[PDB]
RNA sequence: UAAAUUU
RNA sequence: AAUUU
């Protein structure tokens, strides 16, 4: 039936100008040799990524998808959720989101100026007033960094964002936010991913794993996910926002963003031209992740009742979807993901790349990461998470005149620490670098470095500075990325801790117990690491 | 562009 | 701010 998008042919202007790297990187030189690898993903291609994404939808239900939509709306009415007041709408307006074209921006919707507050209260006036006029969308390339991979095309195309004007984004708010705090958790009980924190997640991993006499896990993700919602999947989507208890004044608008916005429409490029016609979903409204997390729940709930799946423990966090379940032999296991694989295939969620059973937790990744397990202080066994660092190192090699990458490296050594490539890498690399300029105590993103110990010890337990003994995959896949990228190997960044660790040391104070929980692994005189007070 | 998590 | 989808 549908076509996910019409094209006029106008171009998918750039939203502004797009940076280039520079012939020196003075910052990531010493971190890695092959800056030409390191590129962002650009305007210019969006166009192939439209090709990618333009194609032709049939959807096919069933008995399984009817049962499982069935319960799921009987879980919606155990639901009261209220509308959020103009205000507060605007107050979570985050504060360097794009204008309006109504000549105001998100300093104004933020501190309620009066020219921001009328207008967004015209425009929800007009919601209720009217529910079918399609509200026109944005279409913009994202810009993203990575490292090339010639064996999957070289330079993946820019990602196409779709979003409707500053006013219309809070007006969603109005309507929907709180339904988005409150309905995935109530529809999906412990299946919904992102009220775990990674920490959890693991355990709930391992619980799943546990709790099977013979366990088998696979995931999945679905190719151009956006791209193959369906009108009808987010009209089902209002149903289920419908199903909870609502002020009328929700309900109608809820109504008319969906069949005004949600469904479809028109989408203008950056100049203002005619871009194209869209009939799935726009990824950059409200509804987003809480819409494509339910949605790829019920078909998946429904695949996996297509198949046989028996005692399916899932995780779905958007399109990305992990079940672990009782193994039917090995034979059976592959026909029932093959049937998995049909099923969502017929709902209109296929693959990017077929699933596989496995049995063995480190081999399933999802959300471009997994669990892996090593060694910690008193030999038992800590299990964790972890990815690729291929894309991070990347990310930590992108400088240029407008950005500096130093936040990002941050942000992974403090979300992947008990990692082996942020344990000997990225901490080496951060702290030679602040140290070296001088400027420790200074605060980046929020964040104080010389406070790290303790940041990582509230977060991962102190035993992310005392694991030892990582795995064959993890070594391997470590290894690989820091040849690919024309970074020192391992035992190159042994002597640079060293060096780091010592010179840490010789500071005294905070800098010194940096010093020595952070950097514990690179000596052979291991230290005895206690608690930290903060 | 939106959300979640971490901070 | 970081990351993810
Ligand atoms: N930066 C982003 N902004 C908004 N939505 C996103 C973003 N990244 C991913 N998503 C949403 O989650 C979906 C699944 O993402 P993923 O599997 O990572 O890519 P794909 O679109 O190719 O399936 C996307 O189609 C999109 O709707
Ligand atoms: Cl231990
Ligand atoms: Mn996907
Ligand atoms: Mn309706
Ligand atoms: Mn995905």
């Amino acid at each position: 039936s549908s076509m996910s998008y019409s094209w006029t042919g106008a171009l998918i202007t750039p939203c502004g100008p797009e940076e280039e790297k520079l012939p020196i990187n003075p910052l990531s030189n010493s971190l890695l040799r092959y800056h030409n690898k390191v590129y962002c993903t650009t305007s210019k291609s969006a166009s192939q990524r439209a090709k990618k994404v333009t194609f032709d939808r049939t959807q096919v239900l069933d008995a399984h998808y009817d049962s499982v939509l069935k319960d799921i709306k009987l879980a919606a009415s155990k639901v009261s959720a209220r509308l959020l007041t103009l205000q507060q709408a605007c107050q979570l307006t985050p504060p360097h989101s794009a204008r309006s074209k109504y000549g105001f921006g998100a300093k104004e919707v933020r501190s309620l100026s009066g020219r921001a507050v009328n207008h967004i209260k015209s425009v929800w006036k007009d919601l209720l007033e009217d529910p079918q006029t399609p509200i026109p969308t944005t279409i913009m390339a994202k810009n993203e960094v990575f490292c090339v991979d010639p064996a999957k095309g070289g330079k993946k195309p820019a990602r196409l964002i779709v979003y409707p004007d500053l006013g219309v984004r809070v007006c969603e708010k109005m309507a929907l936010y709180d339904i988005t705090q409150k309905l995935p958790q109530a529809v999906m009980g412990a299946s919904y991913g992102f009220q775990y924190s990674p920490a959890q997640r693991v355990e709930y991993l391992l619980k799943a794993w546990a709790e099977k006499k013979d366990p088998m896990g696979f995931s999945y993700d679905t190719r151009h996910f956006d791209s193959t919602v369906t009108e009808r999947d987010i009209r089902t989507e209002e149903s289920i926002y419908q199903a909870c208890s609502l002020p009328e004044e929700a309900r109608t608008a809820i109504h008319s963003l969906t069949e005004r916005l949600y469904v479809g429409g028109p989408m203008f490029n950056s100049k203002g031209q005619t871009c194209g016609y869209r009939r799935c979903r726009a990824s950059g409204v409200l509804t987003t992740s809480m819409g494509n997390t339910i949605t790829c729940y019920v078909k998946a709930l429904a695949a996996c009742k297509a198949a046989g799946i028996v005692a399916p423990t899932m995780l779905v966090c958007g399109d990305d979807l992990i079940v672990i379940s009782e193994s039917q032999g090995t034979e059976e296991d592959e026909r029932n993901l093959r049937a998995f694989t049909e099923a969502m295939t017929r709902y209109s969620a296929p693959p990017g790349d077929p699933p596989r059973p496995e049995y063995d937790l480190e081999l399933i990744t999802s959300c471009s990461s997994n669990v892996s397990v090593a060694l910690g202080p008193r030999g038992r066994r800590r299990y964790y998470l972890t990815r690729d660092p291929t894309t991070p190192l990347a990310r930590a090699a992108w400088e240029t005149v407008r950005h500096s990458p130093i936040n990002s490296w941050l942000g992974n050594i403090i979300q992947y620490a008990p990692t082996i490539w942020v344990r000997m890498v990225l901490m080496t690399h951060f702290f030679s670098i602040l140290m070296v300029q001088d400027t420790l105590d200074q605060n980046l993103g929020g964040v104080n470095p010389l406070d790290l110990p303790a940041i990582i010890e509230r977060l991962h337990g102190l035993d992310a500075f005392s694991m030892h003994t990582y795995s064959h995959h993890e070594l391997t896949r470590v290894a690989s990325a820091l040849r690919k990228l024309g970074a020192p190997p391992l035992r190159v960044w042994k002597s640079r801790a060293r060096a780091v660790r010592a010179s840490l040391i010789s500071r005294g104070g905070k800098a010194a117990v940096c010093g020595r929980y952070l950097f514990n692994w690179a000596v052979k005189t291991k230290l005895k690491l206690t608690p930290l007070p903060e």
